């Protein structure tokens, strides 16, 4: 159908175009990359997915759990949840974590927005992802669920992908992507001794602003984000 | 002899210093990464090199079976086969695969193309690599062979790398590079029971431009190659 | 204390912001991905760490040996330390290697510099390294100490990276970083015999400038950097 033709792009193509050209050119866009076992989270995943469905109504995913981690790191990394005026030279570093994130829809690809993150539980993050994802593919959004975001999540893992380079738009800072949790013989160091073990891991690649936020900051922010979801103590976190 | 000194570039350099800094600049450019098991290609290559040289008169190696799924994919993903013009907001669906080859050459990279590469089978395909490579080092080109490209294939394997974040050059919306096929240790899942196998992996990291797709378009084009390469039916594409 | 408010930022951060947005935008840059067994650097490391502190009066890190052997690889390939002048269309192949050190700050990164690096054995780097850190940190340090580099090399393992995607700042034509050395299983091929083995291996992403460089030069200028790493033929150049 659409081999062999022209035609005028819908609005939202028309937007993402103009965006993601001009967020390059005002920002200084890199993508540092960490691994994370994300075996017991799979484990505590499956383990509680009929008593989360029965109690909460929605299916568990793995995003409310990157969300969660991901958040309590901004309000902990402050310099990560901030936005740099160059013309001012002043960063404001915000008080809320309003999480941004990616929906892939039929009309193109959307970033709704979660204000307020960091006052909710892992059962309210996964019923705000099911809404804002079902208003974005129903045309259902307001103009402020698509603006006010600190921070973006990305799930590129939806479509197999390892990592990918996501594109940040200003003001945010950063942006983080969630590779496929994909399961991989890995090396286990204990009591002097290297062995080969079957372990989930997850490439997470986070793009960040280099105006705001230094090397060594994202490897520090991070490794936050690794120990919380390595660690998986989430439990407590279901509300079962 | 270049150390210690201060010379004018040869045009090739000229030409791609100023093609590479201007097409970021009106492109939103990022690279998604796949891993495709190779084995099942590696096997067939292998079984089948002495009898495709003594019939086709060319050496078989993995680029025509890239080609050969890449081809496939952008005929089936017309919305990778694409080019967007941001002035009128149009998107034009090419019907022609006209597929772009990076040759590494001493004066410099080149990018020929093979033009309707989906008319053709893989010796064909072998044979117009082969014959782009040698007119490309021999100076035997005509400026048609270098223009007119709808996607290119890059071969950084070649030279040892496992990934890259290729530079894609509008028109186009995309570029594929074929990292270095290795041998890896990976987990195989059958009958509910987890086990490592040896199997020879590739990465393949794909630049998209934003204007044209999505970060899920890019991953459902990419899917499409990577179960094509793995599933290796291409036994009857060898004409042997 | 950060939270919730707009500040000036430092000079540094300034300064950072301005060079990393601009040098993206007079460049065009892009990051190659190589894997270096880091085995045998890591055994003769651990194996002489006690002789070298007590005769040089620094800690043996991994960093010497990285410096070391992209030193000798920007000597035989005069190509990569270099810069490009996009008025003339001139390159300047650099005599001296001027190696950039990323210093991860409190107040920021910093990017002091090792003139004449090619003149150093692995003691007197490791102890320039030392110096300039320490200098970096406690403001001691002056002008000539951050102008002149002509390749950088980031350690982005500090803090738990196995790769990025760093910046380079124009004249210079290469950055390369240091991802985390881990332990990994890898497959080892001899006598037509595959296997698993235990290996500490290491990710080198680098960043290269495609007005200077081209993508077959990059993988050829990373393998000689492998293959010095790899032999690990370093017991002599640590002068014990
Ligand atoms: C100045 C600097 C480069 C010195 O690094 P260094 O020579 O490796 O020295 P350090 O003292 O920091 O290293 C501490 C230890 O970590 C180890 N280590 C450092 N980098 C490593 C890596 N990539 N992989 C594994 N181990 C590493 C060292 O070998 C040393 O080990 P040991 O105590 O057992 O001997 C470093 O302190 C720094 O600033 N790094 C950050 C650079 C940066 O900000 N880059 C920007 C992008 S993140
Ligand atoms: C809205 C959205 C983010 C919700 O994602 P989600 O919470 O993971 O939910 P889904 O219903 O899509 O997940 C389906 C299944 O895949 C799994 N899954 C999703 N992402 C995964 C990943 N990264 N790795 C492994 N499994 C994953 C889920 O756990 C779930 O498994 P289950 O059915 O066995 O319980 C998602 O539908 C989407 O739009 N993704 C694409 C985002 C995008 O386009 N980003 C741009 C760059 S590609
Ligand atoms: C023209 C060109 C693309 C042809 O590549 P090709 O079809 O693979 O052919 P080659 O003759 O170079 O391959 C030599 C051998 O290496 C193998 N090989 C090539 N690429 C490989 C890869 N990615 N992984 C593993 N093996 C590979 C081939 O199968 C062949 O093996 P064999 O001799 O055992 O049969 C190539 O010569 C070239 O120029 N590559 C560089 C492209 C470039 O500069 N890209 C820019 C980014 S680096
Ligand atoms: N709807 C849009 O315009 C989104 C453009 C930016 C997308 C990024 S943040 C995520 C994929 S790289
Ligand atoms: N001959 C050229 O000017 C090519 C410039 C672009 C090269 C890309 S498409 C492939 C390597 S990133
Ligand atoms: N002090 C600075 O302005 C450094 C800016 C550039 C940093 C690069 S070279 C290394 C991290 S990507």
């Amino acid at each position: 159908s659409l081999r062999g033709t022209t035609q005028k792009v819908n609005r939202i193509r028309e937007i993402t175009a103009m965006k993601t050209v001009e967020a390059l050119q005002i920002s200084a866009q890199l993508t540092q990359l960490h691994e994370v076992d994300m075996t017991r989270v799979a484990e505590l995943r499956k383990k509680n997915k009929p008593a989360f469905i029965e109690k909460h109504g929605v299916n568990l995913t793995y995003l409310p759990f990157f969300v969660k981690a991901v958040v309590e790191a901004l309000v902990s990394h402050p310099n990560v949840n901030a936005s740099f005026n160059a013309k001012t030279k002043e960063m404001t570093y915000h008080s809320s974590v309003n999480l941004s994130i990616a929906v892939d829809t039929p009309a193109g690809l959307l970033t709704p927005v979660i204000h307020d993150a960091q006052d909710l539980s892992i059962p309210e993050i996964a019923k705000a992802i099911v809404d804002l994802a079902d208003r974005s593919r129903n045309n259902k959004l307001k103009p402020n669920d698509l603006s006010g975001g600190t921070f973006t999540i990305t799930n590129i893992g939806s479509e197999g992908a390892l990592s990918d380079t996501p594109i940040l738009v200003p003001p945010q800072a950063g942006i983080l992507g969630t590779g496929a949790i994909v399961k991989r013989p890995v090396v286990i160091t204990e009591d002097g001794i290297d062995s080969i073990a079957i372990r989930q891991m997850v490439f997470l690649p986070l793009t960040y602003d280099h105006q705001v936020v230094d090397g060594a900051d994202a490897g520090r922010f991070l490794t936050t984000i690794k120990d919380r979801l390595e660690t998986a103590n989430f439990e407590g976190d279901l509300q079962l």
